[PDB]
C-alpha cells in the first residue's frame, strides 16, 4: 500500500547480479582499509573506528541531527563504534554501551580513542527487558534486517516502545534506528513519539538501498510521511535506474587517549 512496502517487495524480486549492483547505487561508504588492517593486526593504539556504524552517527551529529552530550547511553552497541564516537566529543561526560554480545551477536571491541577511559560496556544485557537509568542522549541503533516485512514491522515497534521506555525527562538528545519506518504503524508511531518529544527522521546516506532504516533524531523537526515517502521514491528511483557505483569517503578516525571530564 505505502511505497516502501512497494519498495520491499521489488527488493525480494531482484536477481543476485541485480541486488548486488542496486545495494551501492549512489550511496555514500567509508574507506575501512586502513581500519580493517590494524583491526586484524589487532593495535589499539591507532585512533581507528571499530565498525562502520559510526560513520552514521558521524553524519547524524556533523549535519546537525543529534546533540551528543553528557552522560550517554549506547543501547545496542555492539562493537562499539557509537560509544566511541561519542565518548571524543567534547561535551560528553560518560558513555554506557549495553549489547547481548552473545550467540552470534557482536561483542564490544576494547579500542584506546579519546575518551576510552569514560565508556563502559556491559554485554549480556538485554535493553528489552532489563532496568532503566536516566541519560542526557540516548543512542539506540537496533534493528535486524529481515525479508518478512511484518517482522521488521515487530521488531521497529519493539525498538520504538524500548526507546520511550528507557527516554528519562532530562534526556533531551537521541538519536533512535527505524528498521522499517514506512510500515502505518511504525508512522502512526513515531507521529505520537514526536507530540511529546519533538524531533524528526532522517535518511543517512551510509545506509544501504537494501534497507529502509531511517533514524528518529532529536535536533531537527521535520514532516514523518513526507521524509519517509522521499525516502522511498528515492529508492524506488534508485531501483529503476541503478548506477552500481558508491561514492567513498574518508574513515571515522579520532584522536587517542584518556580524558579528564
Ligand atoms: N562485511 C561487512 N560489510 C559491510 C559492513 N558495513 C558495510 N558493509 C558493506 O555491506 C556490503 C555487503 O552487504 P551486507 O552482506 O552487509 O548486507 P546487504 O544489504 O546485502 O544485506 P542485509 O542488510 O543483510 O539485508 C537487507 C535486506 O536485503 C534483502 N536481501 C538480502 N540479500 C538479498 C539477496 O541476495 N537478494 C535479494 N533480492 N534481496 C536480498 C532482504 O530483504 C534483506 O532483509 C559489503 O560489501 C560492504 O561494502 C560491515 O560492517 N561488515
Ligand atoms: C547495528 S548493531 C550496532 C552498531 C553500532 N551502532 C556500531 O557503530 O558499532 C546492533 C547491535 O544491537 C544488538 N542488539 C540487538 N538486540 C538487542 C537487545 N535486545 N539488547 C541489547 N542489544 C541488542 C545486536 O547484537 C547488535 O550488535
Amino acid at each position: 500500500v505505502t511505497l516502501g512496502e512497494v519498495w520491499k517487495r521489488q527488493l525480494n524480486m531482484l536477481g543476485k547480479q541485480e541486488f548486488e549492483r542496486y545495494k551501492v547505487s549512489d550511496i555514500t561508504e567509508v574507506d575501512r582499509t586502513a581500519a580493517r588492517r590494524y583491526l586484524k593486526e589487532g593495535r589499539t593504539d591507532v585512533g581507528i573506528s571499530v565498525s562502520r556504524g559510526a560513520a552514521k552517527i558521524r553524519w547524524l551529529h556533523e549535519r546537525g541531527y543529534l546533540r551528543i552530550t553528557g552522560r550517554v547511553l549506547d543501547l545496542g552497541c555492539g562493537r562499539g563504534g557509537w560509544s566511541y564516537y561519542a565518548a571524543a566529543q567534547k561535551e560528553v561526560m560518560s558513555v554506557k554501551g549495553y549489547t547481548l554480545g552473545i550467540e552470534g551477536h557482536e561483542k564490544p571491541i576494547h579500542m584506546q580513542t579519546l575518551g576510552w577511559n569514560i565508556v563502559k560496556f556491559k554485554d549480556k544485557s538485554n535493553v528489552f527487558t532489563m532496568p532503566t537509568e536516566p541519560s542526557d542522549t540516548l543512542l539506540c541503533d537496533i534493528g535486524e534486517s529481515s525479508s518478512n516485512p511484518l517482522v521488521e514491522r515487530d521488531r521497529t515497534m519493539k525498538v520504538l516502545e524500548n526507546f520511550e521506555r528507557w527516554k528519562h525527562v532530562n534526556t533531551e538528545n537521541f538519536c533512535v534506528k527505524v528498521l522499517a519506518p514506512y510500515h502505518p504503524d511504525v508512522i502512526e508511531k513515531l507521529e505520537r513519539l514526536q507530540l511529546r518529544f519533538g524531533g524528526g527522521i532522517v535518511r543517512v546516506p551510509f545506509s544501504r538501498n537494501s534497507t529502509h532504516e531511517m533514524y528518529y533524531i532529536s535536533g531537527a523537526r521535520n514532516n514523518i510521511t513526507h521524509m519517509v515517502n522521499t525516502t522511498s521514491r528515492s529508492l524506488l528511483r534508485r531501483m529503476t535506474r541503478p548506477s552500481g557505483k558508491a561514492i567513498i569517503e574518508g574513515d571515522v578516525f579520532l584522536p587517542t587517549g584518556t580524558r579528564s571530564v
